[PDB]
């Protein structure tokens, strides 16, 4: 297959970086199983990011994706931020709180440059040239997310070597870049074939590839390989918290939400009550990543008392793949069914 | 992958998706005889004419056929928000102006004894289900949930229609209005199969010979295709609906209660972006047809789509040109 060669391993699966959830134990796990294993960067400081790709290459020499996101920073609005924070002030009440990142640059390039990873991932959209140029000139692959055929299409002309394809199945935040509008999104069944038909360059499928026939499934379409999140995020690997494993495992999981509440952008999570009775959806949270700091005490309060209320709580639209056991052999499952 | 073909005594497991108002016993006739499922949608349609299409189907094929009824309860009585709702429209005015399945329909199928009758909206009352089952016939019903599947299945269904949120035309939800509860036909697909005894057929997206591979992959009995029969010529799509389902606003669709007071797929117009695409204010469903109707005669006839429903999946590119009986085989 054409990805299998392009990145150098064994099975097409690439295990999704997620991004709060899951660091180097997870991706050397997949690594070394045979998929493409995933450090997710969002969240990292500079010298996280050093530890983490560091405690990567003392294990495994197998390829591995790091990602990362690369959006516009939002614009000042310190008095949208005010009006949302009043917004809240009655769960602040009843929790008696009182209220009291980062797009990919040169900084994480200068880091990055030392490890040169196999692939670099990037979330809402590519970099600028220079950036994309300095890490091709690593011997990099670069793919990015497409939740449209214009997305993809974009992405093939500014250089990608791959594209993700994400339905609306796809648990986390939605990758758009082109446009606000959530109605030109479409389900992984019709974004997989429709993103194929357009671009000459290979297809990644993500949104709901949980299992072995779901992976088949995905590539009968001629996907060269699925991106796999929800399903590892109940292995020993992940650091996915309690409550946030006790969700998943619960039959409120069947239901998700696109939900802007907790970040600013809209992603994909079992629904609570702050999406309830505040959302899913609200047109008054700012930009992204504005939004995070807003709730962060009421999350941390509400968990501490067992509660998922206030949780941004990710997860795809089929929880059924969830098992908890080694990331290495569930990667194993899920390429039974292939030739 | 068989268990259907068996059960309702058909070639291929291709349904072809009875779609009202676009499309009547001349699509239902060339797909059955093509060796798949044929179906008569009769939501819109007078006794006169449900018994007038199914001679027409009786007299040129013996082969099986499914028709297609609605049974949504029938909305309580809202004349002021009607009148609120056609005020808004106003402006449109000026820019050019001013039933359920039942035993009715019942003693007309009698007579026909079809080897199919599929529901959106759920399930008629026990009485009439019964009746329909001592005719020996099959029917089946839209899930578009897990638990609307299990609900279907434990009221008797032989078989469930999953319907992912690619479908065109309306959605089938019968339990919550809870729209986020739905499901793309890639995760919904597997959980019903998963979830349920009976059979399984797959509903929105299957457009052509790759898609359906990757359905009946899943586990799918069969599947049901609507929008890619929308430009063969038994299809009586009208001239406006196949140049929007050849434009590249097809790409572009969304859910919709603009039209009839229920979700609906449609490509996205102008009154859907200026009003919509969703709005609390239009009356409940059946009754927001007549505030539109008159709007869509105007439009239409000086050759706009604005304010027309045209519905369509989320994958347009396996509609073809062909005859109906071709496109069903290359399925
Ligand atoms: C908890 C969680 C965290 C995620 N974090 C990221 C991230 O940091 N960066 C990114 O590009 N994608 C992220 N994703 C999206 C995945 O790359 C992928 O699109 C998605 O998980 C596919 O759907 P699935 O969840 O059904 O497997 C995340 C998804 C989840 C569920
Ligand atoms: C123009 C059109 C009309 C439809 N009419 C009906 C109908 O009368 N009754 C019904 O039960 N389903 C109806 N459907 C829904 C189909 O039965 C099916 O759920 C859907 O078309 C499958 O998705 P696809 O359009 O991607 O093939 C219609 C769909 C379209 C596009």
């Amino acid at each position: 297959c054409r990805l299998t060669r392009l990145f150098g391993i064994e099975f097409p699966i690439i295990q999704a970086p997620m991004a709060g959830v899951q660091g180097s134990a997870l991706a050397i796990a997949v690594s070394e199983a045979g998929g493409l294993g995933s450090l997710p960067c969002a969240m990292l400081s500079l010298e996280a990011l050093e530890a983490e790709l560091t405690a990567i290459r003392s294990q495994t020499a197998k390829p591995i994706n790091v990602n990362f996101f690369c959006h516009r920073e939002p614009v000042a609005q310190a008095a949208k931020q005010a009006a949302w924070l009043e917004q809240l002030a009655p769960y602040f009440a009843e929790f008696n709180l009182d209220p009291n990142r980062t797009p990919y640059s040169k900084a994480q390039a200068e880091v990055l440059a030392k490890f040169k990873p196999e692939v670099v991932s990037f979330h809402f959209g590519l970099p600028d040239e220079e950036l994309l140029l300095e890490i091709k000139s690593w011997g990099s692959k670069v793919i990015s997310t497409a939740t449209t055929v214009e997305e993809a299409l974009w992405l093939e002309a500014r250089g990608a070597d791959a594209i993700i394809a994400q339905g609306l199945e796809a648990g986390g935040h939605r990758g758009h870049f082109l446009s606000e509008d959530l109605t030109e999104q479409l389900g992984t069944f019709s974004l997989l074939p429709q993103i194929i038909a357009a671009v000459e360059i290979p297809v990644i499928a993500a949104g709901g590839i949980v299992d072995a026939t779901t992976v088949r499934a995905a590539m009968t379409m001629g996907a060269s390989a699925v991106q796999v999140g929800t399903a590892y995020l109940l292995c020993p690997e992940c650091n996915t918290s309690a409550i946030h494993r006790e969700a998943l495992q619960s039959d409120a999981a069947q239901h998700t939400a696109l939900t802007n509440l907790f970040s600013g952008r809209p992603a994909r999570g079992i629904v609570n009550r702050f999406m309830a009775e505040m959302g899913p959806m609200n047109e008054a949270v700012p930009d992204f990543p504005l939004a995070s700091s807003a709730v962060a005490g009421l999350r941390t309060a509400a968990e501490r008392l067992g509660f998922w209320d206030f949780s941004p709580l990710w997860c795809g639209q089929n929880a059924s793949g969830c098992r908890a056991i080694p990331a290495a052999d569930l990667t194993r499952s899920f390429v039974l069914s292939l030739p």
